[PDB]
C-alpha cells in the first residue's frame, strides 16, 4: 500500500516526475493549468484532478515543478486553505532569496515546505542518475523520503534546514552544464570547420571532461586553503592557451566572444597578481561583484 | 629503447623527460635556464651543453615550451643539426602556427608531428594522459613506441593535416575553461552561505559525469542538424540562466559570466530555437562575432 501524491505542474519534467511515482506504486493525482498534457498519464492510471484545490486535497504530499517562483506563487497562495498541514515540496527552479521568501510564507499558513532541485533531466528521472537535493523541514522529508526516492532512488539527499540551500547547489551546478555544453558545442563548431563531425568529438569531449574532474578535486582544497600552488599549470599559461581559443575562432569565421571573454578573466586575475598561481586563484576573481 | 632529446623544461617539458626516463629511453634535456634540469640530471637525464649537442644527441627532438615564437627562435639557429631527424612539437599553437611550421619543416627536410599534450604533468606517463599527434605518417608509425611513454593508453595519430592537432586542442580547452570557471563561480556562489568547495566538489564530478551523457546525445543532433527538446528546451534553460544570473548580481558576486551565458539563450530564441533542445546553440557558435 503505497501513499498517494499529487504532482502540479506537467510540463517536460513534470510529466517524468508524475510517471515514476504512477510506475512505484503510488496514487498520482496530476493538474496543470493546461489539461491536455495528462492525457498519456491518464492511460497510464493518473488521476487528473478538475481544480488545483482537488488535486492539492487528493493527496498528503503535494509535488510541484513549474516554470518559476512567479508561477509557483500564482498557483499555491489560490489554494493555501487546502495546502495547510500537507507536506509542499517545491522542485522548481529558484534563487535561494525565492525559496526562502517561499519557506516564510509556507511557515505562517503551517505549510511543512521542502525547497528542493531536480539535478536530472526528465528521461534520468526515476533511475540511479537522477540526483535530487531537498532543503527545509527535517521531519516532513524523514516522512516522506521512502515515497520521493521514486524520482531519485539512488540520491534522494538532505542539505539543511535552510530552505535556500538547494536553490544555491542547482545554480552552480546549472553554471557547470552550460559551461560545458556551451565549450562541447563551441568545440564542435571548431572542429567542423575541419569537416570533423561532433559524433567523433565527443567521445574525446567525455574522455576530456572525466580527466578534468581530477583538476576540481585538487583545485577545490587550493580554493579553501586560500593557497594556489601551480603544480600542473600557470594562469601565464592557461592566459596563453586561451590566447590561441581566441584567436583560432576569430580567423576560422566562427564565435569568439566566449573565448574573447574567458581570456579577459585570466588578463584580470594576472593583473591582481595571480600569473605564477594554478588555475584555482580565479575564486578570487569570481568572488568580486561586476559592473 | 631509442635515444630521444627534450628541448623546454617548464612544469610540463620536464614531466615529458621524467616519462621517457622512466620508461628506459637515453633522455637529453636542454632549455635556455639549465637550473631546471637538475633534479632530471640526479635521475639519469643528461643535461646538453648546448641545444645544438641537444638535438644531435637522439633522432627524436620533442619540444614544449611557451608558444611557436619560441619555438621558432630555438629551432631556426639549429635547422642543420635537425634535418632528418624528426621533431615532435608538443607546444601549444593555432592550426596557422602548427602550419606555418609544417612548412619551415618540409623547405629543412625535417619530418615534423605537430602535437597537443591533453594532459597535466602528474598525469604525463599515466593511462589519463592523451596525446593527439598530426603530420608526417611514417615518422609517427616509427617512434609510436618511444611516445607511448608519454601517453601510453592514448598516443593516437589524427591526420596528415599539421594544424589538426591544435583544432581537438583548442576544442578541448575550451571545456577545461567552460568546467573550470563553472565550478569556480559555482564555489563562490556556495561560498556566500560558508560552504567549502571540498563539499561541492563531489557534487559537481557527480554532475559533470552524467553532463556526458547529454554530450553524447547532442552530437548527432548537432551532426543531424535536428534538435529535438526530449530533455529541456532553449525556453527552459534560457529562464534558468535568469536565476544564476539574478543571485549572482544580488549575494555581491561575479555576474558578468552568467549573464553572458543568458546574452546567448536569448539569441538562440530569437534565431528561431526556443522549442530546441541545447544543441542547437552550435548555429551561434558558428556565426562570428560581428
Ligand atoms: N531537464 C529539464 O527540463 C529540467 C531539469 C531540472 C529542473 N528543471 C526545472 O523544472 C521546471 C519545469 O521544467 P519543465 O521542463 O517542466 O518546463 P516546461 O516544459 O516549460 O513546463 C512548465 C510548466 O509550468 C507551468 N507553468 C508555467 N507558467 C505557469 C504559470 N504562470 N502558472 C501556472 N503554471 C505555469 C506550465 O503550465 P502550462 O503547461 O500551462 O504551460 C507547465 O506545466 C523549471 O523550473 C526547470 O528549471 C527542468
Ligand atoms: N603544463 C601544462 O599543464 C600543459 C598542458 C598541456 C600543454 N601545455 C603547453 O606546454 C607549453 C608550456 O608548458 P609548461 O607549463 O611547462 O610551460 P612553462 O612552465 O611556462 O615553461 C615554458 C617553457 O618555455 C621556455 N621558453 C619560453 N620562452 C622562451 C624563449 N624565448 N626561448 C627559449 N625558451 C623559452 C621556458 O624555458 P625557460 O625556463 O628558460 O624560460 C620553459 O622551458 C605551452 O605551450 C602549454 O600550452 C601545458
Amino acid at each position: 500500500d503505497r501513499p498517494p501524491v499529487t504532482v502540479v505542474g506537467l510540463g517536460l519534467m513534470g510529466q517524468a516526475l508524475a510517471a515514476a511515482f504512477l510506475k512505484g506504486g503510488h496514487p498520482t493525482t496530476v493538474w496543470n493549468r493546461s489539461p491536455e498534457k495528462a492525457e498519456r498519464l491518464v492511460a497510464d492510471g493518473a488521476v487528473l484532478a478538475d481544480t488545483l484545490e482537488s488535486a492539492v486535497t487528493a493527496s498528503p504530499l503535494v509535488i510541484v515543478c513549474v516554470s518559476d517562483y512567479d508561477a509557483v506563487h500564482e498557483l499555491i497562495r489560490p489554494v493555501e486553505s487546502a495546502l495547510a498541514g500537507r507536506v509542499l515540496v517545491n522542485l522548481t527552479t529558484a534563487t535561494s532569496t525565492q525559496a526562502r521568501e517561499t519557506a516564510e510564507w509556507a511557515a505562517q499558513r503551517n505549510i511543512p515546505y521542502l525547497d528542493g532541485a531536480i539535478m536530472a533531466i526528465p528521461p534520468v528521472i526515476g533511475t540511479d542518475g537522477a540526483v535530487l537535493l531537498y532543503s527545509g523541514h527535517k521531519s516532513a522529508f524523514e516522512a516522506h523520503e521512502s515515497t520521493l526516492k521514486a524520482i531519485a532512488p539512488a540520491a534522494t539527499t538532505y542539505l539543511e534546514e535552510d530552505h535556500g540551500l538547494s536553490s544555491l547547489y542547482d545554480m552552480a551546478l546549472l553554471g557547470i552544464m552550460w559551461g560545458i555544453l556551451n565549450g562541447f558545442l563551441h568545440g564542435a563548431a571548431l572542429l567542423g570547420t575541419a569537416k570533423v563531425k561532433a559524433e567523433t568529438f565527443a567521445p574525446l569531449a567525455n574522455t576530456m571532461i572525466s580527466a578534468i574532474t581530477e583538476y576540481v578535486t585538487a583545485y577545490a582544497p587550493q580554493v579553501d586553503e586560500g593557497r594556489y600552488e601551480a603544480t600542473d599549470a600557470t594562469m601565464t599559461v592557461h592566459q596563453a592557451a586561451m590566447e590561441h581559443l581566441a584567436e583560432e575562432s576569430e580567423h576560422l569565421g566562427i564565435h569568439s566572444e566566449l573565448p574573447r571573454f574567458f581570456k579577459t578573466l585570466a588578463d584580470r586575475a594576472v593583473a591582481d597578481g595571480h600569473a605564477e598561481n594554478s588555475y584555482a586563484a580565479m575564486i578570487e576573481l569570481f568572488r568580486k561583484p561586476t559592473a
